């Protein structure tokens, strides 16, 4: 029977499971590049954890692979190159967790207008009079812009217009105006327009070299005072540093954010000493629907390829033909 | 007991169709009118919409009891999804599912153009061989693709043109980054204008929106150039057919092939039926054994997931998704 390596553990047992029942499994625990290659050489399938790497010189060791399967939408740790120049299908398992984040981000998006984690720090230190100097936002009839109008931010712009009455505006080179429109959002040409006239910017760009430290000193410049920035895509969209500056400043009311860069982000992070920061530890997209529906989807996919079947999410086809010479015909 | 669910025109494949009945009682209707769709509607859980079968709001308004509409592949402008939407009822599509099959057709079409293939074997059949001494066949060496969509099935074009022919393959689609093409061999270019005056076969690929809507028109075939032919496989309405009639008696380009009309069946005197360099396919592109089979089994699957609360997919409306629960209980 096949066998199949887990560079880290899947988000779900069940995965495993599907797994097990036609392949014999080994699981590694953030191994080590040495570790990876003398245990690949004889597996017909890899599954990789965000944000494990699996290098070329790893790949061209696995002599008779046929698929690599990611945990999410990232394959940006994976040397695509190198499994297509030896027939190897590499798949992603996209969108799995997009409700998840979009609660998420409606969490946040609410904790800071209402100010949450402050007053419930506040009554429990007996300063309830906290409340003379409070002012609460209401949500309604306030600006939400969204950076990044697909999977997640699409849902997000939904529901803060029908169930939580804000003007949504969106800012999206790569989808066309109508797909705002459809969820009573307007897609806007121009950035600068988006963050003079919103009262909460949330991102949710794919991580490129084009919003890699997209969100910096000059960005928060054009931000309202008044405004808070919400970030649950990825931490390099964002300078942390500037960031810091822009709340020390008052160029921004506040922030919150799930990811950050570097992640595990350090002990000394001056981020901490804001009341109105709100952080949470990289767990938006964790729940446990959105771990199981991943963790199935990804095993579906390798024990696809082990059939001979397309899977749904090859990430490059280019690399089909090659793999039928190499293992079919 | 058991759920209904109404065929609008069968699946290519009965796998799919065994499939439902498994849990559901179906009925299958053929070419149906409109009023014969709003009398087998009534009460049915599930709709499958074989193309180009339309499915229009006042139908949706009377299924009470509808929680899903499948289309046949990819294509949903058969469908009123804005009606869907509001009644809380899951669109779900099926793409993907034919990318070879298109990819191997365009191909296909491709080079009988360049070769007059359909021609000539009238003509050796009417008797006329000697034809030959005034033949002067394309070589598709060095000559120009221009791809319009560089999708699913616009990158696998320029990925075989280029490995089988040695083409030159140009991209035109603002939303996809440009290493998309790199990849496989392509340039992908910010300008349409220059993708026209450069191709010597331009090849259609794109999702039809309201910004592709008879893209194809007057102006652009008179920036193509008099010896360049177009290929269109995507949907019809990207291309305003009656241009392209006025464009190929004007002598603007020089023929076309397509799988897709508008007017799709189209009519018995369509005048495109007369013209020199023409090669038409009824709409068959993607349906191959293969195609057929995995998008018959994906959209009874995805029906069966929605009759049990299970988020598919493909669903191409998740803004309706709430609305969905909320009936669905
Ligand atoms: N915090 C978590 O636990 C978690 C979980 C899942 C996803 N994510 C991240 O959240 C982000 C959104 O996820 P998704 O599934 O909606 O991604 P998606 O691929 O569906 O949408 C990304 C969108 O970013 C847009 N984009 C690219 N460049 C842009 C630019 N310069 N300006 C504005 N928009 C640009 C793209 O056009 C795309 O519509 C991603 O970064 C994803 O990695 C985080
Ligand atoms: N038998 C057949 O003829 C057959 C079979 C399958 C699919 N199709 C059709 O072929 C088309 C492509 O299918 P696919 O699976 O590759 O879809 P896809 O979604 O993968 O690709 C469509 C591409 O169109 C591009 N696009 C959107 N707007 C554009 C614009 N203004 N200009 C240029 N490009 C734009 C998108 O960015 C996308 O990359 C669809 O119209 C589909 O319905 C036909």
């Amino acid at each position: 029977k096949h066998r199949v390596l887990l560079i880290g553990k899947m988000y779900d047992e069940a995965g495993q499971k599907l797994l097990e029942e036609s392949t014999n499994t080994e699981i590694l625990s953030n191994p080590t590049l040495d570790k990876i290659n003398e245990a690949i050489q004889e597996v017909s399938g890899v599954f990789v954890r965000y944000p494990n790497k699996l290098e070329a010189s790893s790949i061209r060791l696995a002599k008779q692979l046929k698929v690599i399967s990611t945990s999410g939408f990232g394959t940006d740790s994976i040397d695509i190159m190198a499994a297509t120049e030896q027939g190897v299908i590499v798949v992603n398992n996209p969108g799995m967790s997009t409700t998840a984040v979009a609660e998420h981000t409606l969490s946040m998006i609410l904790a800071l207008a209402k100010k949450l984690p402050f007053l419930d720090h506040c009554v429990k230190k007996g300063n309830y009079l906290i409340r003379n100097q409070m002012q609460p936002i209401q949500l309604e009839n306030k600006t939400l812009g969204i950076v990044g109008l697909g999977r997640i931010g699409t849902l997000v712009a939904h529901k803060c217009n029908l169930a939580l009455g804000m003007r949504v505006l969106a800012y999206d080179p790569y989808v066309p105006a109508s797909k705002a429109e459809t969820v009573g959002a307007t897609w806007v040409k121009d950035l600068d327009v988006l963050l003079a006239e919103s009262d909460f910017v949330s991102l949710h760009t794919e991580l490129t070299s084009e919003t890699r430290e997209m969100f910096n000193i000059s960005v928060l410049k054009k931000m309202k005072p008044t405004a808070f920035l919400i970030n649950t895509s990825r931490g390099k969209v964002v300078c942390e540093k500037d960031l810091g500056i822009a709340l020390n400043q008052k160029l921004i009311a506040g922030c919150a954010l799930d990811v950050f860069e570097p992640e595990p982000p350090a002990l000394d992070n001056p981020l901490y000493n804001f009341e109105n920061v709100i952080l949470s530890p990289h767990l938006a997209g964790v729940t446990p629907e959105a771990s199981l529906a991943a963790a199935v989807s990804a095993a579906n996919q390798i024990l696809q390829v082990l059939q001979g079947e397309k899977p749904p999410y090859m990430i490059n086809p280019e690399v089909w033909n090659l793999f039928h010479h190499h293992h079919h015909h």
